[PDB]
């Protein structure tokens, strides 16, 4: 086979980061295949590169040996479409199909390398230099696989009208905050029998009366408020056992020039400052619903974001995502790779 000739050629190509606005002027379905057919094997050869790259102790376990399995037959099956001609409607169509079998074929990579971390921390330690390492990798593994995933959906979504695939160009972050609420609610009335309540402020700083709307991908959005919320609830109700009154968990949702930022406020208890850096590591966080904390700050960074935690050990947690207020600023993060 060809696959590390492949791998070779299209590692040599950067990814090219898409913006918001570029999303959402979706131009042709044509256009979407001939960028496509060529932009996913330059994302996927860049990460295969990055895997190989990885010790051979690591390289050889089974669940990274499993996963470039995946990426090498999800490479080759685009190939396939390299010297296809467009106009034909059966060409457009049959790739459709190839990136929905992609999709699904990846769905489970996040548990099949936690294992790889698992039985890393078994194997090799759990020394802080192994821990940087893991971090360094699969934060760059994921932001990869998470920008993959966004050309795959916005591709299947369009051809298959408000929203724009994954796009909301009109997306209401209160309510994104309030759905994520609901159902991490339900899940905590489940398992507590008990759920601290919601406010929400808003502060659009230019128009003190708009409700506060951006360009976003509200699925990730969900992904990122969802898991804060579970963060926030556990914390506040576990707390407060011995306790009768639940303090509410509080959201700003605030619009300045630049900046869009939610500030989740909770009365937990709080984490020592030491201990803040561990809820981010992938290693720490390996033991035996929701993306996790390193993943959903992913999310954030994907699109120039961040998310941030700040405790008060004895009173509570602040969790902040910061996004981009403007479409414009809105640019995939895309991990390279080169000589770094
Ligand atoms: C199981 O009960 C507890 C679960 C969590 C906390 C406290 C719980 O008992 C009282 C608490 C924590 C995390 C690590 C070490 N010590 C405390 N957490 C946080 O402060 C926190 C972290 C992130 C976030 O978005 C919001 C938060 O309140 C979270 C986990
Ligand atoms: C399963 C996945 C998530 C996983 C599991 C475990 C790891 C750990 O990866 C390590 C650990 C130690 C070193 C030090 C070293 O000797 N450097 C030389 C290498 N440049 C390098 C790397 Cl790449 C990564 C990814």
């Amino acid at each position: 086979g060809s696959a590390p000739k492949y791998i070779e050629h299209f590692s040599k190509f950067s990814p090219s980061p898409l913006s918001m606005k570029q999303f959402l002027d979706f131009a042709c379905e044509k256009t979407s295949f001939t960028f496509l057919r060529q932009e996913l094997p330059v994302r996927l050869a860049n990460i295969m590169k990055e895997i190989n790259l990885l010790p051979d102790r690591v390289l050889s376990t089974p669940s990274v040996q499993l996963v470039q399995s995946w990426y090498v037959q999800s490479l080759l099956d685009i190939m396939e479409f390299l010297d296809k001609d467009p106009e034909d409607h059966r060409t457009l169509s049959q790739f459709t199909d190839a990136l929905v079998t992609i999709r699904n074929r990846h769905n489970d990579v996040v548990p099949t390398m936690a294992q790889g971390v698992l039985e890393y921390k078994d194997t090799y330690g759990d020394d802080p230099v192994s821990n940087q390492n893991i971090q360094y990798f699969l934060d760059r593994f994921y932001l990869s696989r998470i920008s993959i995933r966004m050309l795959i959906n916005q591709h299947t979504l369009i051809f298959d009208p408000k929203h724009i695939g994954s796009i909301d160009p009109n997306c209401n972050v209160s309510e994104v905050v309030k759905d994520a609420y609901d159902m991490a609610k339900l899940l905590c009335d489940k398992y507590y029998m008990a759920s601290p309540d919601l406010e929400i402020q808003e502060i659009n700083a230019a128009n003190s009366k708009q409700p506060i709307h951006m360009v976003y991908v509200p699925s990730h959005l969900y992904h990122m408020l969802f898991e804060l919320f579970k963060n926030a609830m556990r914390a506040t109700v576990e707390s407060h056992e011995s306790s009768l009154i639940l303090p509410p968990i509080k959201v700003m949702v605030a619009l300045g020039e630049e900046d869009l930022s939610i500030k989740m406020s909770d009365r937990g208890g709080g984490v020592p400052l030491r201990k803040i850096e561990r809820l981010f590591s992938y290693m720490y966080s390996t033991a035996p619903f929701g993306y996790g904390l390193p993943i959903s700050r992913l999310y954030a960074k994907y699109f120039q974001g961040d998310l941030q935690l700040f405790s008060m050990e004895g009173f509570g947690t602040d969790a902040v995502i910061y996004l981009k207020a403007l479409s414009t600023d809105s640019v995939e993060r895309l991990p390279v790779y080169n000589k770094s």
